[PDB]
């Protein structure tokens, strides 16, 4: 019953920022235009700056964004949001702040009681139950990887087996391979740039034209193309 | 600018140069920084896909032939006691986190850095050079579990990314590891971060922290470009 945007990242090669998010987001709105933006993620630019420019990008869809720390209260603005927007930037941080708000559950109740969820690379992490499977740097303590459990699969962002030539460092698969011996139970999906899941009316929906890659324990991964229900 | 360093320690960037067999690159390294040492406690706890006994019996085998006399503190009877009696403290690589949460859930942190802080060697690659900074804040691996807490051995002031390369596949778009090191340097501008490449190495040995290995070093902090050093370079 949620309504989740989940993309791997958010610039496509050649085009702009969130260029092509514009048309799965268009579709999804189904009405909805306002929309609070959780602009923690990000680092090296401010917090006003990020939100600015995610505000700049959606105006031609009609979608007003506030962001969440320059409101009084930002508990009762996301709880009147009717669009959460987590940007990308670094996981660990993103939900280190979001926890130390106590904006991690508001933020889940608000998308199961039917707010639209759009996030994209940090913000595609932040939705699945567990961040253990971003790529970032653990640059803070986000005191328990926990997040918003609004997606039940592991998302992988960024997905890409490939290495430099010679590199003898782990290999992504092998990473994730390590996880599955720690956590048997999980499915991690290698969503890599170019595509997303739409979750949408009942379906999680696979889109993006590149080939997308499912880590279960002890069995070969399987690839996945466009079009995929889970 | 690093003042006095009294421990003993040897950090790898990684385990395997190309080419070369598992370690072959650090046994005249070990050799020569054992200064008389033989018995040597193992660290396995990074190791996730092979159980901790082989992972102790290939580097009790490895480092045989230098004289080297390999426990794993995970089949001791006596962890603490025998961390206090090793000459050697040896930290394999792995999963940096689930090395943290192991060794910081038995207890075993404190005790591995105190004994190197009165006298101990200790050797440490990938994931071992991790834990021996002040916190592991620069590793490469993923957060496949809590490890309750950033903070590590302080045995070494600095912050080392290990296996360091800023190159990136074709095309992609995701954060680059200078990237991923400057947002380390804003929440923590007072950091040094080390781009401790492949088959580069960083010994501290007679009070002086001494990099080595022949390829490109590069060196982070908060507003200034990256430094490139080289072997020889004193930290």
């Amino acid at each position: 019953g949620s309504e989740l945007l989940l993309l791997s990242n958010s610039t496509l090669p050649g085009k702009a920022w969130l260029e092509h998010a514009l048309p799965l987001i268009a579709n999804q709105l189904n009405g909805r235009r306002s929309a609070v933006f959780i602009p923690f993620a990000g680092v090296t630019q401010t917090w006003d700056e990020y939100t600015d420019k995610t505000a700049e990008v959606l105006a031609p869809l009609g979608v007003n964004v506030t962001g969440i720390h320059r409101v009084a209260d930002p508990l009762a603005a996301i709880e009147k949001a009717e669009i959460i927007i987590v940007g990308g930037g670094n996981t660990f941080q993103l939900l280190k702040e979001s926890r130390e708000r106590g904006l991690l559950a508001p933020m889940a109740d608000r998308v199961k009681r039917g707010a639209l969820y759009i996030g994209w690379s940090a913000g595609a992490n932040l939705a699945c139950p567990t961040i253990r499977t971003t790529n970032d740097m653990p640059i803070v303590d986000p005191n328990g990887f926990d997040a918003l459990d609004l997606f039940p699969l592991q998302i992988n962002p960024h997905f890409t087996n490939a290495l430099p030539e010679g590199h003898k460092g782990e290999t992504r698969e092998q990473r994730i391979r390590e996880l599955l011996v720690v956590a048997p139970e999980l499915t991690v999906i290698g969503l890599p740039e170019g595509n997303w899941i739409q979750v949408s009316n009942g379906q999680a929906v696979l889109g993006g034209p590149n080939t997308t890659w499912v880590f279960k324990a002890g069995e070969e991964a399987v690839a996945l193309e466009a079009g995929h229900r889970f």
